[PDB]
């Protein structure tokens, strides 16, 4: 079934890999520099793990040593506008439950709607919306081999997990914010009345990604951390052209407090 | 064409029953508790009857005596969040249409986020938000043999029904609720920031299902009356884990007065 | 590929046609009098054209002169009620593109939910909501091969044409009004809750179809004005039955001055 593929991946990661990571992080389109502070003991491309999806728009798992501790390191991910189904999206997820990965730490490049945000804020994500996604990753014939068959999502964000990043941002003095994200398939940005709307239903950002994969984390009881790169301003009265090109040079300037932040917190952990 | 199927379907029907039913009811999940009250003629399981979805999460079609009438009852449903396509959520909807059924009753378990709801409320259904669901059971390549190609929804849940619930349930002393009810998908419950958001458009109440049933049922001309069980409560600012098993047992203590309203609405009409 | 679909379907039309349209027109269903303006060089039935959905609920490509300058104008659309696929809905866009066309006018039918609109009315669409829509046209697993990857949407209706459509209609002493559409699937028509929700989240107008072939249309950096006319009313305090035959008549009845608009804007470019 499922849980065979599952079997089959996870039997050929433990065939190249020797630590045992109880963490995992998956990296935001254009925030690939925490790899670089990463101790790599194991690098697994994409491309020859079993079932995962081919060809994203490399990819790459690693396997190594970060804040004194043992970690898995999804970089590169699959979106649901790159076509791949929900169930795509969310099986590297699923993978990481089946090798022993109790905490997810997912990150993000987001439109940011609150007004206080600017360019380069890193925002915790303590609540998220996931109405708008047009298909559901739990939507299976067959009830759930792990989990609840419909899990609570009053604490989506583990509070501990948010109260931590605060400690660590306070001590290394740097600023964070937190919100509530709200997940859009894109791949078009929104228009102005789609931000005005947005930000009225109380989003602060908005973004491509991360819901699903949280979805299937909560449900297979894992212990999820969030959080945005506030890539571009959306407020709608004040709209500009964005640009994939700056939206990625404003989530590198962030990267090194970020990078920092999350190597802090799982030396914490 | 689907019209074949439907006939060989109700066909199937009509060789097991000779009663001639003109009122179907649909019970929600854990809402079984009916079909003790009613005269039961006829047992159809659903794995015997042509062209139904297999394997429910046992389900049957009983052919009774209700409130001194000839009903139809729908013990067991399909949901969308089971993997079933709208088409299957809504073909028994389809049979009993050809079936002569006329007048549809419809009940189901909701989250209540109207601040004066209780659990084990129960709340008379009069209007719905469809818009988040994912897929519509009226997409079809062909104009629909029967009803309109774009049918009215300004009167989704008949006054005459709603109103004869009122009385009953003054003549019986039964506390009614009423408002609308927002359909989602699932199969994981909501959000703070989702039960935030779906209250402030104007919701009273969420579940998973019932509102593609309605749509089909209002297409095709019949009078449809529905009723939610708030089986627990979605105030976001005090939110607590729901848990399946308390939900269905909110759900069990509700069902004496539903039952109790049901069968004098019936007797009344 | 699909480019090679593009380039056969444009290949068709070029042996059919000699004039050069860098316009085209979308006319929404139940607007065809725009047709009887247009002086008609070339007639090219959508059942001959290859690549292009069989059978609409019998559609033409029209080339010829209005004016003053080449258009194509496409009488009859494909709607995603009908059971077409997104992608399918947005071809003809496509293939409008590839034919050279650069500046698109869209028109359609709408119900109109703010309270200064009357049925008849002309309102210029100004910005738009898709977020409802359950099938984007631009999810794709191949990057495009014209365009950006994610399109800006913060002008997806070029200013320049609606300040034209202004100046215009104050010469000719036509009314017009402007505002946000929303793309609901249909085909059902929204309940009172659903009306009173998507005017709350700031929509004017409300329909069936137009926003995917807006979105496909920027993405493919082409200049759009879009224009509704307003069919019905949907105050949900005193919403009444709609009908389909009252819908097309007041469409009918608005058609005379939406011709001479838009022959006059034409005229002007
Ligand atoms: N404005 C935006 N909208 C959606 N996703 C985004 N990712 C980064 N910026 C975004
Ligand atoms: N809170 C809730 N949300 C969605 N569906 C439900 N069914 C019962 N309770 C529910
Ligand atoms: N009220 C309405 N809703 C949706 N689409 C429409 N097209 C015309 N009137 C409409
Ligand atoms: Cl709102």
């Amino acid at each position: 079934s499922m849980f065979e593929q599952i079997q089959e991946t996870t039997q050929f990661i433990q065939s190249k890999i020797t630590l045992r990571p109880a963490i995992g992080i998956i990296l935001g389109t254009g925030l690939g520099a925490l790899t670089n502070e990463l101790d790599i003991d194991t690098t697994i491309p994409y491309e020859t793990i079993p079932h995962f999806p081919l060809s994203t728009v490399s990819g790459k798992l690693l396997i190594g040593t970060l804040g004194g501790k043992s970690v898995v390191v999804m970089q590169g991910r699959f979106h649901y506008y790159e076509g791949y189904t929900m169930q795509q999206v969310t099986y590297p997820v699923r993978v990481m439950h089946a090798l022993g990965i109790q905490t997810l730490l997912v990150s993000n490049a987001a439109g940011g709607m609150n007004p206080t945000f600017q360019t380069s804020d890193l925002m915790v994500i303590d609540d998220h919306i996931s109405l708008l996604l047009p298909q559901n990753p739990l939507i299976c014939p067959n009830p759930p081999i792990f989990g609840d068959r419909f899990p609570d999502m009053s604490e989506p964000y583990r509070k501990s997990l948010i109260d931590l990043a605060f400690s660590v941002a306070a001590e290394l003095d740097i600023p964070l914010k937190r919100g509530v994200y709200v997940s859009v398939t894109g791949p078009q940005l929104e228009t102005r009345a789609e931000y005005r709307m947005l930000r009225q239903w109380g989003a602060d950002a908005v973004g491509m990604s991360t819901v699903p994969e949280v979805i299937v984390a909560n449900q297979l009881g894992m212990d999820v951390f969030g959080i945005s790169v506030i890539t571009d301003l959306c407020f709608p009265d004040t709209l500009e052209k964005a640009e994939l090109v700056k939206i990625l040079a404003t989530a590198a300037q962030a990267e090194p407090k970020l990078t920092m932040l999350i190597r802090e917190m799982i030396g914490r952990l």
